[PDB]
């Protein structure tokens, strides 16, 4: 099971870890990808998860978009977790660097409530351009299921713990 996490609330846990390395160790039922609407997994968490699957995540994702069209910002889809997890929940948080509405971050975290336990990154933070302190606050105030957050950047992890209310 999950180890070395700091408990933040009744249901939210956090650790300074690379989500690919965590997924390889734990083999969680669900790993969350920080996806975009086209499921083009180029960089950040998505680029890292897809590389760890030897591009199988991108081949599956292209077939999903060909059949279904793009996701909505704030939406999600459940696809295979390949060699990392049973499932991958691809969730699209708003990208502030593309000018998207930060108010959609709560809708994006609501997708997590459809799963009892998840390994996840902070949505909309990192290269998506939003404040990670705000993303952690929306996560705690929105997700009711058990979420294990992997924060890759050590300096960011220390900042998030020290500023958590
Ligand atoms: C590259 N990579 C691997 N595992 C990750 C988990 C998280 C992240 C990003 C998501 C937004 C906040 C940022 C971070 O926690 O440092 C990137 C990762």
């Amino acid at each position: 099971s999950f180890s070395g996490y700091l408990k933040l609330t009744d249901n939210v846990y956090i650790k300074n870890a690379d989500i690919v390395e965590e997924a390889k160790k734990v083999k969680p039922t669900v790993v969350v990808n920080a996806a975009n609407v086209y499921l083009k997994h180029g960089g950040g968490v998505a680029g890292a998860l897809n590389k760890a699957t030897n591009n199988a995540m991108q081949v599956e994702s292209d077939d999903y978009i060909a059949t279904n069209g793009p996701l909505k910002v704030g939406g999600s889809c459940v696809l295979s977790g390949h060699n990392l997890a049973k499932h991958c929940l691809h969730v699209v948080g708003p990208n502030v660097n593309k000018g998207e509405d930060i108010q959609l971050l709560k809708s994006a975290y609501e997708n997590f409530n459809q799963h009892e336990v998840l390994l996840a990154p902070l949505l909309s933070a990192g290269i998506f351009g939003a404040d990670p302190i705000h993303s952690l606050r929306v996560c705690v105030d929105t997700v009711r299921t058990n979420v294990y957050l992997a924060v890759f950047d050590k300096n960011l992890y220390d900042k998030l713990v020290s500023s958590f209310l």
